[PDB]
């Protein structure tokens, strides 16, 4: 099984379908999923080396698919196909203080113009990601880099800031969603579903750009929900109908628990019926 599209049509009535007896046939197709891509090597993510590059031990990019610093080449950080091409978005995870320089780099040599984080820094006391860009207006050194960032835009459920980077320059966009409490679910569909179509929105705007950077913690299930989410709102919008189970399958081709919890799982088919609904 790699794939269970659903008819648009047919919806409402699957979904009921698949949260009967307790998310009963949901828990099964989660469950199916959960193999996915897990055949695959992890070995230069396990090298000594890179063993301070990691935030959790057991969340490794694969070798095939991981995402490479030009050249000791190790971030984690891994590509990830999209509705639209194959290296559409770059993963990794929320970055530390030790690889913070890593990520700017790996930012300017791929040609990131738009930076997704769907994480808070800490959350219930437990630190979840470094506060890797300028906390102000003053410019900073990362590495051979100096970003300045150029504006913040706070907004209840969202943050929008600009930066502009330079080498040894080019404008850089940064969505941060604060309010997706890490292994849940936002409190409600719209937002989200709203903030995947402003960032789809500004990547549309951006010509030229290279993948999309998205990141979270670990980079898996915040992520990997937001990425989803991204790809069947564009399949709501050309197809007779979605294929939340075959989107989730490919993101596991490509990284671990890409989609982490049963919840974020279920939450991507709310998240549909609720558009449909709209719609109809
Ligand atoms: C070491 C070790 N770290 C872990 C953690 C964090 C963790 C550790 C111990 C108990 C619960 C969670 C890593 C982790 C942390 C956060 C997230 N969520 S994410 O930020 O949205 O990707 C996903 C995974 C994890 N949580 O789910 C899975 C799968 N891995 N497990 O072993």
């Amino acid at each position: 099984k790699t794939s269970c599209p659903i008819k648009i049509n047919q919806f409402e009535g699957h979904f009921m379908k698949l949260q009967a007896d307790s998310n009963y046939l949901l828990s099964k197709e989660y469950e199916e999923l959960k193999d996915v891509g897990r055949n695959q090597s992890c070995d230069i993510a396990l090298l000594p080396e890179n063993r301070g590059k990691n935030r959790y031990n057991n969340i490794l990019p694969y070798d095939a698919t991981r995402v490479k610093l030009s050249n000791s080449d190790y971030i984690n950080a891994s590509y990830i196909p999209g509705n639209n091409f194959r290296r559409e978005y770059i993963v990794t995870q929320g970055p530390l203080p030790g690889t913070k320089d890593d990520f700017w780099k790996m930012v300017w040599e791929q040609n990131v113009h738009n930076i997704v984080m769907v994480t808070q820094c800490v959350e219930k006391g437990r630190v979840k990601c470094d506060h890797y860009w300028p906390a102000d207006q003053d410019s900073l050194y990362y590495g051979d880099l100096i970003l300045q960032m150029l504006s913040e835009s706070v907004l209840p459920e969202w943050t929008i800031r600009e930066f502009k980077i330079c080498g040894e320059h080019r404008l850089i966009r940064h969505f941060h969603y604060t309010v997706w409490p890490d292994h849940g679910v936002p409190e409600t569909t719209q937002s989200l579903i709203q903030f995947v179509r402003t960032v789809r929105d500004y990547i549309n705007r951006s010509p030229g750009a290279g993948p999309t950077v998205v990141h979270c913690s670990a980079g898996v299930g915040r992520t990997g929900t937001f990425i989803a989410l991204d790809r069947i709102l564009q399949q709501l919008d050309s197809k007779d109908s979605v294929d939340i189970y075959g989107a989730v399958h490919d993101l596991r081709l490509h990284r671990v628990h890409m989609v982490q919890t049963e919840c974020q799982y279920v939450y991507l088919h709310q998240c549909v019926r609720d558009v449909l609904r709209a719609r109809k």
